[PDB]
């Protein structure tokens, strides 16, 4: 039984942030994610069937990235909300949209995207597969 | 309106050397390196991808604080974890730890860990029991 190595999907990733409460408030209010906690005070943000784990700078958990850096992430999330509604919503939270709607390439084909930054300066791209 | 996100489509890693990274992810994780956009490179897996930037190359917009080796990722494989770990080892990769019980988005997972060429932390895991 020869086999080929394969990865199915990304389960989660870790962001290191200056202030966990600031971050959870943001992702809940702006992206509608679900902030949860588990174990010994571990914090995460849930969306669909995936999550983002949060570490607070200075209270990181091992093992971790070699070069931990706040604001070093660049992430693209799909929404099933009409993109113009999504943009209006984000702006309505007082968030500055830096570009969009613009055509980009998603994993599965053409997408339309808009961009803004989270409280640590991570780049957030919110996108739709709707043509 | 209740704002909502369904899933993560992709993310961008900034790396010292795209060809080195591309060869690593193809050989070690079975990903497919593809060209897209204006001279860009991505690594495909399942229905997601990782977009690559080379440190120092001009691109906008990007993370506020671009940093090689700053990512910390957990991937699910459908391949038996012990077989996956043996495979990764045979590529000459040093396994930091594993198999160990950890926590996934949807419950308990079993994981092993290693670093990529830039020092990003890669966790390969399964929900299989």
């Amino acid at each position: 039984m020869e086999f080929l190595m394969k990865i199915s999907h990304l389960d989660h990733l870790v962001l290191t942030v200056a202030d966990i409460p600031t971050t959870t408030k943001f992702y809940e209010k702006v992206l509608g994610m679900k902030a949860v906690s588990f174990g010994s005070g571990r914090i995460a943000l849930e969306f669909g069937h995936q999550k983002i784990n949060l570490h607070q700078l200075g209270h990181e958990f091992e093992p971790k990235a070699q070069n931990v850096r706040t604001g070093s992430a660049d992430l693209c999330f799909i929404t099933d909300i009409d993109l113009s509604d999504a943009m209006e919503y984000v702006e309505n939270q007082g968030v500055v949209i830096m570009e969009g709607p613009v055509k980009r390439t998603g994993a599965q084909g053409a997408i339309t995207s808009f961009y803004f930054r989270d409280p640590d300066g991570n780049l957030i791209e919110v996108s739709t597969y709707s043509n």
